[PDB]
């Protein structure tokens, strides 16, 4: 027959923009008195190749994430990029289930971890480009307009899809102290976004279903049917997505 992922069908490539370097401006000479909020963040595009084969649908998302992380291992971390800065992460869960209207946090302190639909999560300055890729159809994310040249979903395009912050359940129980979770185990930042309600990560599935129907990503996208892969088991954003079993 023919494998589900091969170069003839163009289902092994996809372009994505990720953070490349994090360096203080000029000669700051980063010391104790450095804010680290003035770091210069440079982003860049790359074409990510996956091996060929069948690769299911969840295993496809596992390999797509692995391609992003391989780039971070090659150029990313060596130029000051943190694990808190990995922008492109492909997930399958609803990041808004634990949300509470009064606190506007997710009280369970953990995202639901139940597979619903393939998703794209991004950090500011990042994005994915499926213009020359057929992996979008495999993720169940297609253009709402068939004749729309290009299919580039980026961070600026996902208005209203910010992943809510996790409740600091430990502080809450130590009482009430309804506090957002700033970091995780191993002290890598969740990016709490100052408003103390949401994170800097933006989910496509959130902007589609919980965002503005017009002037959002739903306006021109369509939701259709679809420990090396869990390098960050403690991070609730970067954890291996659940499988629809």
């Amino acid at each position: 027959i023919q494998p589900n992922v091969n170069e003839y069908m163009f289902s092994n490539k996809f372009k994505a923009r990720v953070m490349v370097s994090r360096k203080a401006p000029e000669g700051v000479t980063v010391n104790d008195t450095y804010d680290h909020k003035e770091d210069i963040l440079k982003y860049e595009w790359f074409e990510f190749i996956l091996p060929e084969g069948n690769f299911s649908a969840t295993m496809t998302i596992d390999l797509m994430n692995n391609a992003i992380i391989d780039n971070y291992l090659e150029i990313g971390r060596q130029n000051g990029v943190l694990e808190s800065d990995i922008g492109v992460k492909f997930d399958t869960r609803n990041f808004r289930l634990g949300w509470d209207p009064e606190t506007k946090l997710i009280m369970p302190g953990v995202y639901t971890y139940e597979a619903f639909h393939p998703d794209i999560v991004l950090l500011p300055g990042c994005g994915v480009d499926f213009t020359e890729s057929r992996l979008s159809n495999l993720l169940g994310i297609r253009k709402r307009h068939p004749f729309q040249e290009g299919f580039k979903i980026m961070y600026e395009d996902l208005e209203g899809g910010n992943i809510p912050a996790l409740l600091d359940v430990t502080a809450y129980e130590e009482s009430l102290k309804i506090q957002p979770l700033e970091k995780d185990s191993k002290s890598r930042s969740y990016n709490v976004l100052e408003d103390k309600i949401n994170t800097a990560y933006r989910s496509w599935y959130l902007s589609y279903n919980y965002g503005n129907p017009e002037k959002g990503i739903r306006s021109w996208t369509l939701l259709t049917t679809s420990h090396v892969f869990n390098r960050f088991p403690e991070n609730q954003i970067l954890i291996r997505p659940p499988a629809p079993t």
